[PDB]
């Protein structure tokens, strides 16, 4: 592993913190985890990041927040293994895919965790239908619209992980490809470290 | 073929047009009325937002993604630094500009007459507050013109056209910055 002197301020149930921990583990970067309670933020986080958000990555004098900015920083600073492709069109398609995952699926997931009972049930059914709907994606490629594991999977895997633990179970048409993808990502060394 | 679906008054369209002009790339501007979106935009981009860029087979939206794509596809002149640390700092600047300054700018164009005059005073206040930043380097927190200036310049341009004038302390660094970015060939093309 790499002996960095980084501190990650994070919360263990936050999906954005989860994305960043997977990238840190992929890159083999050692860092200190500083757990934070969202209602009771530590003053040292406030000192470094006045917006008081997590994840916040601190490396010596550098302070970063926003998980997309953090992840691209780590991929650029620590090239191996590559979590984005090399060529500009692939990079743009992956970026657009990420934005859409975040925009379209993440709020439904949040509703599924934090809504009223009919909202939850309604959010879960909606996410379930949508994920089943994109099943054909895998008949071509083992990672999400990619041949190799990358940042897009760092958006999809935390979401599937949360759905699994909310009781979602995939059956019917498209469920074989989704279960296969889950095994492929959940069993990776980095994912194992991220939920450790 | 290269097409930008764009609205002429939209700040995010303006960002992308500056980057297109810097890279010297030819494109067709498809003007869109926000209240009546054309069908050919809807079929390429189900979300119906602008700017939307179409490059041969690739469809892109969201101005940040378009700009990064252009900077990577058309490498010179480079609009981002080379070091991962500097690139991250600039990304974070841009995020903060867009999150903290842009809503106040929208309010200054879209509000009631009370809302508008209030927003204009706030923005003018915060910009004069950071006068010593404009003082530091010729471009915004950078020695060379880059993507960060593509966030700052369109905002100052809108303000100029909303009647804002800078006088008093630090207004000198801000005016000198405006003169310097507004008179670049790429910027003059982007407003043409």
């Amino acid at each position: 592993s790499l002996r960095s002197v980084m501190t990650l301020f994070s919360n263990k149930d936050d999906i954005y913190c989860h994305q960043v921990k997977i990238v840190l583990a992929e890159k083999g970067v050692l860092y200190e985890n500083a757990e934070v309670d969202l209602q009771a933020l530590p003053e040292d986080l406030m000192e470094l990041n006045p917006y008081g958000t997590v994840p916040t990555l601190v490396d010596r004098d550098l302070v970063l927040f926003n998980s997309r900015i953090i992840m691209e920083y780590l991929d650029e600073r620590f090239p191996h293994p590559p979590l984005m492709q090399v060529y500009p069109v692939s990079r743009a398609k992956d970026r657009l895919l990420m934005l859409r995952i975040e925009q379209d699926w993440y709020p439904t997931l949040a509703k599924a965790e934090n809504g009223t009972e009919k909202e939850k049930t309604s959010a879960l059914k909606q996410l379930k239908e949508e994920l089943l709907g994109i099943a054909p994606i895998f008949q071509q490629m083992p990672y999400f619209m990619n041949e190799e594991f990358g940042l897009v999977d760092c958006y999809v895997a935390p979401l599937l992980w949360k759905l699994k633990h909310l009781g979602v179970e995939f059956t019917g048409t498209g469920s074989k490809a989704i279960k296969a993808y889950m095994e492929r990502v959940f069993t990776r060394d980095s994912f194992l470290q991220s939920v450790g």
